[PDB]
């Protein structure tokens, strides 16, 4: 009912991802009735939109084994769109694409140990020659070169974000090998899928933050000013910083983070300077979101705070908040676990006049969180997350994350005598057999703690 | 059952130390079936691992009076490995060893009074010539030179940590004699063997600190992030600082110590600078442990603390704690005796989210502590430590150490009339007859005090 904004809605170009028959990195497959519906001729360059603001440029072909409302794509495309089989994507016509001037690609380190020879000659030139490949900045793609397969990252493009790779296109692969951990910490990046039992609130955040920035026309047309300060509150560990990260990674808006302790750690004046620099930066760049994490650090009750610099900072913030005129298109978000210790002046009309309660999850919410946490964990058949969800009454998201960590440590302990602290590497068999059992969860449960 | 991590595990190369028949400083003996099992030819340079991260480089020879699962080595090697007869050691092949360029040795002061002549000519040259001795940095070795025996320390080596001493190797013995007290305070250095009634907690520390740094692959494979802030707490004098010292000496990780009062003693800003320098240093150096001792000195509850500089430090620490990304491989340990006075922000998820209670010892634990303290004391037959353990209901390790000191002072008092405060030296006979009796302990017990 209120949750209406979160609903996906069926569109002509909103398609479910299926596994590819054509395993080329540049190709996506559609049924023939769907291509006619979208006015897409064979071999047209297309723009695909995934999760977490991710994109890929592909060339579209007709497939008969494919269903009407499905799209076929390999792992390389699915990775670049940060999607798994079954997820929905947008498909857009893309006749805009310029021919490429200069591109800069680099190999992922762990897929490139032993023999350089020439990376352009062995791998890249046979991959691109006469292929007229569409590529996007930040694409990770795989190329076989007889012997084995090397993954490459598109670092730069001379036509703005995406281009077609023609014979003209100078292919550079100059610098050091791109680190594996960097790109794995990039897949790590928090999206809305990584936040559990918070549906009602994510709906509220998209209403108050995402909707007025992307569509200011709506609010201006109806005759209403968009609320400009949203304050997330709730007990420690409920998911506020997580939502902050999600929003940062999910929004069309420019995002600026301010950490409370990070500001208060600075020299007198140099902190007030960074607060100003934040707001000037947000004003300068697009529709924008300013996220003040741990607000109570910077803005406690002026009445009960000893230092002059500390009182000056709260005043600096209040001024900035009223300093944005309507036409700035800047929303300030803030998170706290002690809302009652914030200066009431900041919670007045026009400032942080809207509150989102990120409270304690219910039994249903906890199950989501457990499913989110264990999505990379090796679990046994006998693990019942429904059972764990019910036995975890007072638990919030942080408590559940800890529970899963201790369940895993227990499984490591059960494998201890086949492991020693002294040897350089752990045995390969021991690594594979590692599964977290329900027994492990019950041991974690017996140790667990509220609030 | 949980304690599984502490268990030693039998290995082909894990051997018991027996007394040597071959009394050379460079030589270790093994049975012939064991040499074949480890693929060790006669006269191969080997690396031995002892207690408290200590090592020796030896040359291996076959012995027939030696058992299969035993190793023979003299006092000098045992000293260098900080092991006594019966302790287990690792043995490793070592064919890496370069020929030495320059070494720097120095004599131990008390073993060098009267006649210099030439230390290199009389002692060192005949010890090394055509012998191709393996030596490690930090080795203390004894050499006879007709008249008497002088102990020398290896201060420096031009091939990194260890080298072979060939005729090529320039032998320097330039500087001042190394002080006896320096090397006895180096034998003094704390290891896990010096910490009593803390088995459960030592196992926890190895799980949360040692395991994820030496084997990050386990936690990454199972799909779990390693906890990154461990907080030791308990009453005054239970052994927190003692464990701190033990870990520092026992770990494969680079270790950085921060003392609370040592930071708070510094000028405004220059304290925040050392904190950053500590974290930047730990990040720069390997897998690392940062130990913040007496954390309550640096991080009290921001709500109830007067100084602006004092509030700024807590903020500085929080920022550093969060500043470490997962892939830093740095664990922060901290100790306190008033956990309830630390800012709660620091005890949240991702910060100091794990706790180890170093509590009051039980009757069994007290016995361990008394055995650890008295290992260098001269005791009598009638001294029953089990009796003393039972009569010490409220006592913690610090109280037990003090109890032992006062028992010993009593034994000195019993010997008083044969001693006087005015004479330059104490009589030789009086020194040897000094034993701490049971009666002394009952006197110590009558004086003792709780908490
Ligand atoms: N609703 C949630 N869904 C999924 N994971 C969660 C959720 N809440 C917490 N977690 C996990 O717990 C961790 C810590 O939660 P945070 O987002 O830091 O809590 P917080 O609300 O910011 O707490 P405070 O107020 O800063 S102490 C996250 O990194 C997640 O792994
Ligand atoms: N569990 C123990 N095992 C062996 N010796 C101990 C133990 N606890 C205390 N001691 C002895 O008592 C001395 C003082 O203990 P510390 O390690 O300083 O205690 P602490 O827990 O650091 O106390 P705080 O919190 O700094 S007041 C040590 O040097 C040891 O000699
Ligand atoms: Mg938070
Ligand atoms: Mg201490």
């Amino acid at each position: 009912l209120s949750t209406a904004i979160l609903k996906q809605k069926n569109r002509p170009n909103r398609l479910i991802v299926d596994e590819a028959i054509n395993e080329d990195n540049s190709v996506v497959s559609l049924s023939q009735p769907k291509m006619d519906e979208l006015q897409l001729f064979r071999g047209d360059t297309v723009l695909l939109k995934g999760k977490k603001r991710r994109e890929a440029v592909c060339i579209v072909l007709s497939d008969d084994t494919c269903s009407d409302e499905k799209i076929r794509m390999n792992r390389v495309v699915r990775n670049n769109l940060r999607v798994g089989l079954g997820d929905v994507i947008s498909i857009q016509p893309c006749p805009d694409v310029k021919y490429g001037k200069r591109i800069h690609v680099l190999p992922i380190d762990d897929t490139v140990e032993g023999i350089t020879g020439n990376l352009f000659e062995v791998y890249l030139k046979p991959y691109f020659l006469e292929a007229y490949r569409p590529i996007r900045k930040g694409d990770i793609f795989l190329v076989r070169g007889g012997m084995r397969a090397v993954e490459f990252k598109v670092v730069e493009t001379d036509p703005s974000p995406y281009c077609i790779v023609a014979p003209d296109t100078v292919i550079h692969c100059e610098g050091e090998p791109i680190k594996r951990e960097d790109e794995e910490e990039s897949l790590n990046e928090v999206g809305y899928d990584d936040i559990g039992g918070c549906r009602k609130q994510l709906a509220q955040i998209k209403e108050m933050v995402e909707l007025p920035l992307r569509h200011p026309a709506l609010f201006k047309a109806i005759g209403v000013k968009p609320p400009r300060g949203i304050l997330l509150y709730g007990p420690p560990g409920t998911g506020k910083t997580l939502i902050a990260r999600a929003v940062a990674n999910e929004t069309g808006a420019f995002f600026f983070l301010i950490n409370g302790p990070e500001i208060m750690s600075k020299l007198a004046g140099e902190s007030e300077s960074n607060l100003r620099k934040a707001f000037e930066e947000a004003e300068k760049n697009a529709p924008a979101i300013i996220f003040i994490d741990e607000l109570d650090a910077i803005a406690p009750k002026r009445e009960k705070t000893h230092g002059e610099v500390e009182r000056r900072i709260v005043s600096q913030l209040l001024t900035l908040m009223d300093g944005l005129k309507q036409r700035a298109h800047v929303i300030v978000m803030a998170a706290t676990n002690r809302p009652n210790s914030i200066d009431p002046a900041l919670r007045r009309f026009g400032r942080f006049d809207r509150e989102v309660d990120i409270g304690i999850p219910d039994a249903t919410g906890r199950l989501e969180i457990l499913q989110i946490h264990t999505k990379n964990m090796k679990l046994a058949d006998d693990v019942d997350l429904e059972q764990v969800a019910n036995e975890t009454h007072g638990h919030v998201g942080a408590d559940l994350a800890a529970l899963c960590s201790e369940a895993a440590l227990q499984a490591i302990r059960k494998k201890m005598d086949l492991i020693d602290l002294e040897d350089e590497t752990i045995d390969a068999e021991v690594m594979n057999s590692l599964a977290v059992t329900m027994d492990d969860f019950r041991w974690a449960l017996s140790q667990s703690n509220p609030s």
